[PDB]
């Protein structure tokens, strides 16, 4: 079974099934599948390896041309000892519109090709029996309604656009739990008050139901509290001598969640973790844990030669972060894609700061329906990723290459502040223009290093300018297939270093991708250059100044 690992490792139960592996599929050229009763089909015409999209080699299908409509199918065995449980069916992502059938009946649907969804099958699922699961998939970027990221709008890859991703591109899985279990737990690290706040949510709360929370440093229990179950009520976990999370020291505390019925019997157990860290802007600087922090970022566009949007293995996700740090970067912009959850896990574990962004390219910037679609995907991703210490900035919009766009800029700023005030917000990347931002990013690919140094200033005449930390969001981009190359990159880093007013940078980019040969690494993650040299250049500006 491919990608067998637990797909939600910051909220982990043991009672799950991985549904990756061999499914059946069909392309539906004339959109006739419903006429041909595909929802009651027990086997479709061909086979595919989920969770790899059909454009991928790892799917075994390798069909890169446009796929407008397709169908997936497999048998869904429900384990016998899931008796009388709540049973959830989870899809990480399906591009773009998914309609879910069980035993031929429509049980759910999801609009948004990059965001997770869940179907409560508690009422339909018959433990110790097998159902027929059929998934209908639509994908039509030409509509202008879809957030596509870097997926090519042309048949072939060209310029900065790459291979498409249709259908199921993340792990499909099921879990069973108490009807009265823990739906979620938001973690709020508060380093100024030496404590962790937890806000729980339960599916249902019975007679005298309690939740017990224990915090661990390794095996050492450092905090514990019990409470009577109430949605949205605060549990306070005091932590003396907090071990702070940073890229340089990625310390995590373990959490156990224990839900008990009126008899003190355990009905639900969940495992989690947290990184005790604080991020805020003040006085023109960016602060990690109440001290300045210099961001040494590389642009990561999250493409893999054999899996396209899908990492071939857990190891390939982890390895992108290790290769990023070996090049001297302390973090990445996660660009034009919602990354897989386990990527944020390895960023949490290995020590790596990230910007969470969106695949906003490929939407018609005059279509309010495109705006409507991105707002809901964005909410789903904030819900999915809000507990990750590695994410230290949200940046949901890159300018594309008519106030609908300006309206969406302000709506995402207000929505994101309301959902998550813990992280700085960057309203707009890829230009020098801002509407309302915590972060003053600019983009400069000026090849001449004298002209480059002079481009290194914010436009303070813009109404939005309010002494925000100044970040070079995009620079470099040097195309390659040596000493000459190293000089060029070193000249840019020294100009940034000499500036005295810059809070961080992001180098374009981590790896080559198809025709774009502007990575530090090849597309198959091989060094292009003497790594000792690369690292000594990109590491020159320290994480912690002076
Ligand atoms: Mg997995
Ligand atoms: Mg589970
Ligand atoms: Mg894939
Ligand atoms: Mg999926
Ligand atoms: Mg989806
Ligand atoms: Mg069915
Ligand atoms: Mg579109
Ligand atoms: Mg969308
Ligand atoms: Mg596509
Ligand atoms: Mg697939
Ligand atoms: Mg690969
Ligand atoms: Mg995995
Ligand atoms: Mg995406
Ligand atoms: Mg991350
Ligand atoms: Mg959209
Ligand atoms: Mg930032
Ligand atoms: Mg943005
Ligand atoms: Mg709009
Ligand atoms: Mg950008
Ligand atoms: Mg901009
Ligand atoms: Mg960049
Ligand atoms: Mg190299
Ligand atoms: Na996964
Ligand atoms: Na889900
Ligand atoms: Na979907
Ligand atoms: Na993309
Ligand atoms: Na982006
Ligand atoms: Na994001
Ligand atoms: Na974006
Ligand atoms: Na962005
Ligand atoms: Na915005």
């Amino acid at each position: 079974i491919p990608r067998p690992e637990y797909p939600r490792p910051q909220f982990e139960r043991t009672t799950w099934v991985n549904l990756n592996g061999t499914w059946t599929y069909e392309f539906d050229l004339d959109d006739s599948g419903k006429k041909r009763n595909l929802p009651t089909a027990k086997e479709l015409s061909k086979t595919i390896t989920v969770p790899f999209c059909p454009e991928s080699k790892l799917s075994g299908v390798n069909h890169t041309d446009f796929i407008k409509k397709m169908w997936y199918q497999r048998s869904l065995p429900i384990p016998a000892d899931w008796s009388n449980k709540k049973i959830l069916l989870h899809f990480g992502a399906v591009d773009y519109l998914a309609e879910i059938y069980i035993d031929g009946r429509l049980v759910g649907f999801h609009n948004g090709g990059s965001s997770p969804f869940v179907i409560d099958i508690s009422r339909i699922a018959k433990p110790g029996n097998s159902h027929n699961l059929v998934v209908s998939v639509s994908d039509d970027a030409k509509s202008g309604r879809q957030a596509c990221g870097k997926q090519s709008p042309e048949k072939n890859s060209f310029a900065c656009f790459y291979t498409r991703v249709t259908g199921i591109w993340q792990t499909v899985w099921m879990e069973a739990l108490s009807p009265c279990g823990l739906k979620s737990a938001n973690t709020y690290p508060d380093i100024d008050n030496n404590q962790l706040i937890i806000t729980p949510e339960f599916y249902q709360i019975s007679n005298d139901q309690t939740l017990e929370v224990t915090i661990y440093d390794s095996q050492k229990k450092v905090a514990q509290v019990t409470s009577k179950c109430a949605n949205g009520s605060n549990l306070i976990l005091p932590i003396k001598n907090i071990k702070l999370w940073s890229p340089e020291t990625p310390h995590l505390y373990d959490i156990s969640y224990c839900v008990k019925d009126a008899k003190g019997q355990i009905i639900d157990e969940v495992k989690s973790y947290v990184g005790m860290r604080k991020v805020h802007i003040a006085n023109g600087k960016f602060y990690l844990n109440n001290e300045p922090y210099f961001q040494r970022l590389v642009m990561n566009q999250g493409y893999y030669p054999d899996g396209i949007w899908t990492a071939p293995t857990d190891e390939a996700l982890k390895n992108d972060i290790l290769l990023s740090k070996e090049a001297g970067f302390n973090g990445a912009r996660l660009h034009q894609k919602f990354f897989e959850e386990r990527f944020h896990y390895w960023a949490d574990k290995l020590g790596f700061i990230t910007w969470g962004e969106s695949p906003n390219w490929g939407m018609n910037p005059d279509d309010e329906v495109a705006s409507r679609n991105l707002l809901s995907e964005w909410i789903e991703i904030l819900e999915r990723d809000r507990n990750h210490p590695s994410i230290i900035t949200w940046a949901p919009l890159t300018v594309p290459l008519s106030g609908t766009f300006a309206r969406l800029v302000f709506d995402l700023q207000k929505l994101t502040k309301a959902i998550d005030p813990s992280r700085p917000f960057n309203d707009l990347t890829g230009s020098g223009f801002h509407f309302l931002t915590d972060i003053w990013s600019i983009s400069t690919y000026e090849p001449d290093a004298t002209r480059f140094a002079l481009s290194l200033k914010p436009d303070k005449n813009q109404a939005a300018y309010a002494n925000q930390p100044f970040i070079i969001g995009e620079f470099g981009g040097i195309v390659w297939e040596e000493d000459a190359l190293f000089e060029r990159i070193e000249k840019l880093i020294n100009a940034i270093q000499s500036s005295g007013i810059i809070s961080g940078f992001c180098y374009t980019q981590f790896s080559d991708i198809e025709q774009e040969k502007n990575g530090i690494y090849t597309y198959d993650r091989q060094p292009k250059f003497e790594m000792e040299r690369i690292r000594s250049i990109f590491e020159k500006i320290p994480s912690r100044p002076i």
